[PDB]
Formats: structure tokens, C-alpha cells, sequence
């Protein structure tokens, strides 16, 4: 997999963005991970620790997976990278997100995020809590 350059235009939520990429606008939906809605616990912290990640970060990049770049709904599914640290592994090690749809060939880190996921569990981290 590689990582390719975007900017931030606006947070969304907890497991969406929309940034530029090749210099048009998208909404960016973060592959392996489901965070809860803002209307529900713990939404309002997953949208803010993502929107402050990303907002932050002096270098933005997306990494498509091997598989689908664009789900049913036009967002484009990647790993996002805020300064190197990606913002999946991020979410989930905080216990503000759980591993979730992890389909057949868009699966690279998936081990990655179970292992963030368990380590979050172990501390009872958040939605672990
Ligand atoms: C994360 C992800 C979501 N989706 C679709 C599945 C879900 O369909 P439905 O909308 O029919 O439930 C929806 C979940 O996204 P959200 O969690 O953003 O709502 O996004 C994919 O198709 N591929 C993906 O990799
Ligand atoms: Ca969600």
C-alpha cells in the first residue's frame, strides 16, 4: 500500500472526513472501524478526537487498501495518516471505535486494529468502559 498526499477541507464525524485528493473534494469514510453516531455515547468524542487529529496535523495523506476505493455512497475508504500516525489505529486504541466491516480484500491492517482494539479493551478504554 502507499501513501498519497490530501488536504483537510472539514471534519465530519468520528469516521469521516472530507478532504481533497488529486485536487477534488471527497468525503473519506476510514476503512476496519465504526464509531458511534454523535447522537450517541460517545460520538461527540470520537467526532472531536478525530476533527482535532486531523486538524492538527501539518501532513494529511490517504492509503487505499487493495480493494474497492469508493463505497455505495460515493466515500472514498482508506486509512487516513494525520503526521504519520494513522487515525484508524488512532480511534480504536482510544476505545472511541471498534474494528467493524472488515471485507475480503480491503483488509490489510486489520491484525493492526484488533491488536489497538484489545489493548483499548484491556484498559476498558472509553466504549470498553
Ligand atoms: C466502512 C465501510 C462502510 N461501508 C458501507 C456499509 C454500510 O452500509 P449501510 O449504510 O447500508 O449500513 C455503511 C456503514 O457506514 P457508516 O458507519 O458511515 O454509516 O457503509 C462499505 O460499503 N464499505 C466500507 O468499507
Ligand atoms: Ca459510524
Amino acid at each position: 500500500l502507499h501513501k498519497e498526499p490530501a488536504t483537510l477541507i472539514k471534519a465530519i464525524d468520528g469516521d469521516t472526513s472530507k478532504l481533497m485528493y488529486k485536487g477534488q473534494p471527497m468525503t473519506f469514510r476510514l476503512l476496519l472501524v465504526d464509531t458511534p453516531e454523535f447522537n450517541e455515547k460517545y460520538g461527540p468524542e470520537a467526532s472531536a478526537f478525530t476533527k482535532k487529529m486531523a486538524e492538527n496535523a501539518k501532513k494529511i495523506e490517504v492509503e487505499f487498501d487493495k480493494g474497492q476505493r469508493t463505497d455505495k455512497y460515493g466515500r472514498g475508504l482508506a486509512y487516513i495518516y494525520a503526521d504519520g500516525k494513522m487515525v484508524n489505529e488512532a480511534l480504536v486504541r482510544q476505545g472511541l471505535a471498534k474494528v467493524a466491516y472488515v471485507y475480503k480484500g480491503n483488509n490489510t491492517h486489520e491484525q493492526l486494529l484488533r491488536k489497538a482494539e484489545a489493548q483499548a479493551k484491556k484498559e476498558k478504554l472509553n466504549i470498553w468502559s
